[PDB]
């Protein structure tokens, strides 16, 4: 499928950012030819809130840099393991 | 452009393989929804022919693994620098 391919690229890109423990949730949708996405990543529970927010920002930068059709990407974090 | 995006992904993927000194040539075309491509990479002139052929095979694996719509990719090598 069309959107399977883009979603697999998003997940892959996110999972390669240091401190990501899996993609918990990804909602990606077409707005014209652009993708708008919302994502939840897992992080180490003992990371600080400041570190988890840095990880989110690094995921946003990595994913947006690799998948050019993404025009909006909201990343938040949840404790995992 | 449509094909600019895929071609930039191909080049980027190739350039991240150890021993690639630039993409010299890339011809990529649609055959239905699949891409068929031919590429020339630069390599160190003092690599052996056996090493250059390993690099080509590594580029083929890397690019094909990252860009799922590619169904044929022919890689050869030319001395660069």
């Amino acid at each position: 499928s069309h959107m399977e391919a883009v979603q697999n690229r998003i997940v892959e890109a996110a999972e390669r950012v240091p401190g990501v423990r899996g993609v918990i949730h990804l909602r990606a949708r077409y707005v014209g030819q652009d993708i708008w996405a919302d994502m939840i990543i897992g992080v180490d529970p003992e990371n600080t809130v400041e570190q988890a927010e840095e990880i989110c920002e690094a995921v946003q930068a990595a994913v947006c840099g690799k998948i050019r059709r993404i025009e909006s990407l909201h990343v938040s974090a949840h404790a995992r393991e």
